Protein backbone atom coordinates (compact mmCIF):
# COMPACT_ATOMS: atom_id res chain seq x y z
CA UNK A 1 0.00 0.00 0.00
CA UNK A 2 0.63 3.54 -0.75
CA UNK A 3 -1.59 4.37 2.09
CA UNK A 4 -0.16 6.93 4.35
CA UNK A 5 -2.88 7.00 7.16
CA UNK A 6 -4.09 4.56 9.42
CA UNK A 7 -7.01 2.16 9.53
CA UNK A 8 -10.01 4.29 11.09
CA UNK A 9 -11.54 2.07 13.92
CA UNK A 10 -14.59 -0.36 12.37
CA UNK A 11 -13.39 -0.04 8.62
CA UNK A 12 -10.91 -3.37 9.33
CA UNK A 13 -11.29 -6.18 7.10
CA UNK A 14 -13.41 -9.37 8.48
CA UNK A 15 -12.03 -12.91 7.68
CA UNK A 16 -13.70 -16.02 8.64
CA UNK A 17 -13.15 -19.91 7.51
CA UNK A 18 -15.98 -21.91 8.12
CA UNK A 19 -17.51 -24.21 5.05
CA UNK A 20 -16.02 -24.85 1.91
CA UNK A 21 -18.79 -22.35 0.34
CA UNK A 22 -17.70 -18.45 0.19
CA UNK A 23 -18.66 -15.24 0.56
CA UNK A 24 -16.76 -11.93 -0.98
CA UNK A 25 -18.66 -9.25 0.23
CA UNK A 26 -17.61 -5.47 -1.59
CA UNK A 27 -18.04 -2.13 0.10
CA UNK A 28 -18.77 0.86 -1.96
CA UNK A 29 -17.08 4.06 -3.27
CA UNK A 30 -17.45 6.18 -0.05
CA UNK A 31 -17.86 3.95 2.29
CA UNK A 32 -15.16 0.74 4.69
CA UNK A 33 -16.02 -2.70 5.57
CA UNK A 34 -18.37 -1.04 8.18
CA UNK A 35 -21.44 -1.14 5.77
CA UNK A 36 -21.23 -4.66 4.74
CA UNK A 37 -20.35 -6.02 8.02
CA UNK A 38 -23.86 -7.01 9.43
CA UNK A 39 -24.66 -9.12 6.26
CA UNK A 40 -20.77 -10.84 6.53
CA UNK A 41 -21.00 -11.53 9.76
CA UNK A 42 -24.56 -13.44 9.49
CA UNK A 43 -23.21 -15.18 6.63
CA UNK A 44 -20.38 -16.59 8.85
CA UNK A 45 -23.27 -17.46 10.96
CA UNK A 46 -24.93 -19.18 8.67
CA UNK A 47 -21.83 -21.41 7.76
CA UNK A 48 -19.88 -19.78 4.77
CA UNK A 49 -16.57 -18.76 5.09
CA UNK A 50 -16.65 -14.98 4.93
CA UNK A 51 -14.03 -12.55 3.18
CA UNK A 52 -14.89 -9.08 3.46
CA UNK A 53 -11.87 -6.80 2.21
CA UNK A 54 -11.20 -3.22 2.76
CA UNK A 55 -10.30 -1.64 -0.23
CA UNK A 56 -7.57 0.13 -0.78
CA UNK A 57 -7.70 3.89 -0.40
CA UNK A 58 -10.64 3.36 1.70
CA UNK A 59 -11.11 3.80 5.54
CA UNK A 60 -8.44 5.72 6.15
CA UNK A 61 -8.42 9.08 4.51
CA UNK A 62 -9.52 10.95 1.26
CA UNK A 63 -5.86 12.17 0.38
CA UNK A 64 -5.01 8.30 0.39
CA UNK A 65 -8.60 7.12 -1.37
CA UNK A 66 -7.08 10.41 -4.23
CA UNK A 67 -4.01 8.39 -5.38
CA UNK A 68 -5.62 4.87 -5.65
CA UNK A 69 -7.53 4.35 -9.37
CA UNK A 70 -9.95 1.88 -9.95
CA UNK A 71 -7.37 -0.75 -10.67
CA UNK A 72 -6.21 -0.41 -7.00
CA UNK A 73 -9.92 -0.79 -6.35
CA UNK A 74 -9.79 -3.75 -8.42
CA UNK A 75 -7.04 -5.61 -7.23
CA UNK A 76 -8.29 -5.47 -3.49
CA UNK A 77 -11.30 -7.74 -4.70
CA UNK A 78 -9.27 -9.85 -6.97
CA UNK A 79 -7.13 -10.49 -3.81
CA UNK A 80 -10.70 -11.17 -1.62
CA UNK A 81 -12.00 -13.73 -4.31
CA UNK A 82 -8.11 -15.07 -4.35
CA UNK A 83 -8.30 -15.95 -0.41
CA UNK A 84 -11.55 -17.66 -0.96
CA UNK A 85 -10.43 -19.71 -3.80
CA UNK A 86 -7.89 -21.16 -1.41
CA UNK A 87 -10.63 -22.03 0.93
CA UNK A 88 -13.38 -22.41 -0.78
CA UNK A 89 -15.48 -24.49 -3.62
CA UNK A 90 -18.02 -22.08 -4.21
CA UNK A 91 -17.91 -18.80 -4.51
CA UNK A 92 -20.59 -16.10 -3.87
CA UNK A 93 -20.21 -12.24 -4.72
CA UNK A 94 -22.30 -9.36 -3.02
CA UNK A 95 -21.83 -6.19 -2.54
CA UNK A 96 -23.16 -2.62 -2.11
CA UNK A 97 -23.21 0.32 -4.89
CA UNK A 98 -19.81 0.39 -6.00
CA UNK A 99 -19.34 -3.07 -4.79
CA UNK A 100 -22.32 -4.21 -6.55
CA UNK A 101 -20.21 -2.34 -9.59
CA UNK A 102 -17.04 -4.36 -8.85
CA UNK A 103 -19.08 -7.74 -7.98
CA UNK A 104 -20.32 -7.39 -11.78
CA UNK A 105 -16.45 -6.98 -12.72
CA UNK A 106 -15.34 -9.96 -11.43
CA UNK A 107 -18.70 -11.91 -12.56
CA UNK A 108 -17.84 -10.63 -15.73
CA UNK A 109 -13.78 -12.17 -15.14
CA UNK A 110 -14.54 -15.51 -13.62
CA UNK A 111 -17.47 -17.18 -14.42
CA UNK A 112 -16.80 -19.89 -12.02
CA UNK A 113 -18.12 -17.45 -9.89
CA UNK A 114 -21.53 -19.60 -8.53
CA UNK A 115 -23.55 -16.65 -8.58
CA UNK A 116 -23.81 -12.84 -7.94
CA UNK A 117 -25.83 -10.68 -5.58
CA UNK A 118 -25.22 -6.71 -6.20
CA UNK A 119 -27.08 -4.05 -3.91
CA UNK A 120 -27.42 -0.79 -5.86
CA UNK A 121 -25.02 -1.13 -8.27
CA UNK A 122 -23.85 1.76 -10.06
CA UNK A 123 -23.72 1.03 -13.92
CA UNK A 124 -24.34 4.33 -15.84
CA UNK A 125 -24.46 7.56 -13.51
CA UNK A 126 -25.71 10.59 -15.44
CA UNK A 127 -25.03 13.03 -12.30
CA UNK A 128 -21.83 11.95 -11.53
CA UNK A 129 -20.86 14.52 -9.18
CA UNK A 130 -23.94 16.07 -8.91
CA UNK A 131 -23.93 19.99 -9.15
CA UNK A 132 -20.83 20.24 -7.17
CA UNK A 133 -18.41 20.63 -9.82
CA UNK A 134 -19.65 22.05 -13.88
CA UNK A 135 -17.50 20.08 -16.74
CA UNK A 136 -14.76 22.73 -15.91
CA UNK A 137 -14.67 24.18 -12.15
CA UNK A 138 -12.12 20.91 -11.28
CA UNK A 139 -12.13 21.38 -7.89
CA UNK A 140 -9.62 18.91 -6.00
CA UNK A 141 -12.87 18.13 -4.03
CA UNK A 142 -16.24 17.59 -3.59
CA UNK A 143 -17.83 17.85 0.00
CA UNK A 144 -20.21 14.95 0.60
CA UNK A 145 -23.48 15.41 1.03
CA UNK A 146 -24.24 12.69 3.87
CA UNK A 147 -25.47 9.60 4.01
CA UNK A 148 -28.75 8.62 1.60
CA UNK A 149 -29.57 5.94 5.30
CA UNK A 150 -33.51 5.78 6.40
CA UNK A 151 -32.57 4.58 9.53
CA UNK A 152 -30.88 7.77 11.49
CA UNK A 153 -29.49 5.45 14.74
CA UNK A 154 -27.08 3.76 12.09
CA UNK A 155 -24.01 5.28 10.56
CA UNK A 156 -21.52 5.28 7.54
CA UNK A 157 -17.94 5.83 8.68
CA UNK A 158 -17.25 7.24 4.69
CA UNK A 159 -15.07 10.32 4.04
CA UNK A 160 -16.31 13.79 4.58
CA UNK A 161 -14.85 14.96 0.77
CA UNK A 162 -14.63 13.09 -2.21
CA UNK A 163 -11.61 13.65 -4.41
CA UNK A 164 -12.50 14.06 -7.85
CA UNK A 165 -9.58 12.47 -9.26
CA UNK A 166 -11.39 9.37 -7.55
CA UNK A 167 -14.68 10.33 -9.80
CA UNK A 168 -13.31 9.95 -12.76
CA UNK A 169 -11.71 6.21 -11.66
CA UNK A 170 -15.53 5.37 -10.99
CA UNK A 171 -17.26 6.41 -13.98
CA UNK A 172 -14.18 4.19 -15.85
CA UNK A 173 -14.74 1.49 -14.13
CA UNK A 174 -18.66 1.49 -14.08
CA UNK A 175 -17.58 2.12 -17.87
CA UNK A 176 -15.66 -0.97 -18.55
CA UNK A 177 -18.55 -3.12 -16.31
CA UNK A 178 -21.28 -2.01 -18.27
CA UNK A 179 -19.82 -3.10 -21.60
CA UNK A 180 -18.92 -6.39 -20.41
CA UNK A 181 -22.33 -7.41 -18.83
CA UNK A 182 -22.55 -10.21 -21.70
CA UNK A 183 -19.82 -12.23 -20.02
CA UNK A 184 -22.08 -12.48 -16.63
CA UNK A 185 -23.34 -16.04 -16.82
CA UNK A 186 -23.93 -17.01 -13.09
CA UNK A 187 -27.72 -16.80 -11.21
CA UNK A 188 -28.08 -13.11 -10.34
CA UNK A 189 -30.34 -12.13 -7.01
CA UNK A 190 -30.07 -7.79 -7.87
CA UNK A 191 -31.41 -5.76 -5.22
CA UNK A 192 -32.63 -2.39 -5.83
CA UNK A 193 -34.03 0.64 -3.04
CA UNK A 194 -37.26 2.35 -4.54
CA UNK A 195 -35.70 4.91 -2.96
CA UNK A 196 -32.07 5.46 -3.68
CA UNK A 197 -31.05 8.70 -4.24
CA UNK A 198 -27.61 8.03 -5.34
CA UNK A 199 -28.17 5.34 -7.33
CA UNK A 200 -30.89 5.29 -9.99
CA UNK A 201 -32.87 2.15 -9.61
CA UNK A 202 -33.38 1.98 -13.13
CA UNK A 203 -30.01 0.73 -13.24
CA UNK A 204 -31.51 -2.79 -12.23
CA UNK A 205 -32.98 -3.10 -14.94
CA UNK A 206 -29.60 -2.78 -17.17
CA UNK A 207 -28.06 -4.83 -15.08
CA UNK A 208 -31.03 -7.28 -15.57
CA UNK A 209 -31.25 -6.69 -19.18
CA UNK A 210 -27.38 -6.86 -19.82
CA UNK A 211 -26.03 -10.10 -18.57
CA UNK A 212 -26.58 -13.32 -20.22
CA UNK A 213 -27.37 -15.10 -16.90
CA UNK A 214 -30.44 -17.43 -17.29
CA UNK A 215 -31.61 -17.50 -13.53
CA UNK A 216 -32.07 -13.82 -12.49
CA UNK A 217 -34.16 -11.46 -10.52
CA UNK A 218 -35.15 -8.43 -9.16
CA UNK A 219 -35.95 -8.37 -5.41
CA UNK A 220 -37.47 -4.51 -4.55
CA UNK A 221 -36.18 -2.83 -0.74
CA UNK A 222 -39.17 -0.59 0.10
CA UNK A 223 -38.21 0.83 3.37
CA UNK A 224 -34.50 1.79 2.49
CA UNK A 225 -32.37 4.28 0.84
CA UNK A 226 -29.40 3.97 -0.68
CA UNK A 227 -26.84 2.39 1.84
CA UNK A 228 -29.71 -0.46 1.98
CA UNK A 229 -27.40 -3.17 3.69
CA UNK A 230 -27.09 -0.49 6.81
CA UNK A 231 -31.09 0.31 6.56
CA UNK A 232 -34.30 -1.53 7.61
CA UNK A 233 -34.34 -3.25 4.94
CA UNK A 234 -31.28 -5.34 6.04
CA UNK A 235 -32.83 -8.48 7.63
CA UNK A 236 -34.58 -8.95 4.38
CA UNK A 237 -31.60 -8.51 2.37
CA UNK A 238 -29.79 -11.29 4.62
CA UNK A 239 -32.69 -13.76 4.52
CA UNK A 240 -33.03 -13.60 0.87
CA UNK A 241 -29.06 -13.79 -0.24
CA UNK A 242 -29.08 -16.92 2.44
CA UNK A 243 -31.94 -18.53 0.63
CA UNK A 244 -30.13 -17.29 -2.60
CA UNK A 245 -26.45 -18.90 -1.66
CA UNK A 246 -28.59 -22.13 -0.52
CA UNK A 247 -30.25 -22.07 -3.15
CA UNK A 248 -27.11 -22.25 -5.84
CA UNK A 249 -24.55 -24.05 -3.47
CA UNK A 250 -23.79 -26.09 -6.37
CL1 LIG B 1 -19.12 2.59 5.86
Amino acid sequence: MSEQYPVLSGAEPFYAENGPVGVLLVHGFTGTPHSMRPLAEAYAKAGYTVCLPRLKGHGTHYEDMERTTFHDWVASVEEGYGWLKQRCQTIFVTGLSMGGTLTLYLAEHHPDICGIVPINAAVDIPAIAAGMTGGGELPRYLDSIGSDLKNPDVKELAYEKTPTASLLQLARLMAQTKAKLDRIVCPALIFVSDEDHVVPPGNADIIFQGISSTEKEIVRLRNSYHVATLDYDQPMIIERSLEFFAKHAG
